[PDB]
């Protein structure tokens, strides 16, 4: 894409250990699978194009971007050590997304109920086994 995005968040590094947990599977068949499929999934289904959607101060607010396209990849490709890693991945995108827009506007919204169906998830994520 354009010049004037940023590179998206790493998704492959043959350098960092990496491990299949049956928290991780769960983070991929339940937690990504319930909201990839969202009516209100699709702004965070790839990195924010800022040049696309003119907010060429995005990438001036947002220094820790994420979303669930590379959350996807990172989970399909095994790039997590533990859970702990994609959840906070999750964090990000969510934090990402209400400090830079203005609490009523409807991407707000959006994330709110990702965020909230997210929730239920995690308190039923499985003990490590
Ligand atoms: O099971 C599938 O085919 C599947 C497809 C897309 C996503 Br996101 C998660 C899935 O688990
Ligand atoms: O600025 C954002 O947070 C944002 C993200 C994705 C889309 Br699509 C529109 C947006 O306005």
């Amino acid at each position: 894409g354009s010049h004037m995005n940023p590179p998206p968040p790493e998704t492959s590094n043959p350098n960092k250990p990496k491990r299949q947990t049956n928290q991780l599977q769960y983070l991929l068949r339940v937690v990504l699978k319930t909201l990839w499929k969202h009516q209100f999934a699709w702004p965070f289904q790839q990195p924010v194009d800022a040049v696309k959607l003119n907010l060429p101060d995005y990438y001036k607010i947002i220094k820790t971007p994420m979303d669930m396209g590379t959350i996807k990849k990172r989970l399909e490709n095994n790039y997590y050590w533990n859970a702990q890693e994609c959840i906070q991945d999750f964090n990000t995108m969510f934090t990402n997304c209400y400090i830079y827009n203005k609490p009523g506007d409807d991407i707000v919204l959006m994330a709110e109920a990702l965020e909230k169906l997210f929730l239920q998830k995690i308190n039923e994520l499985p003990t490590e086994e």
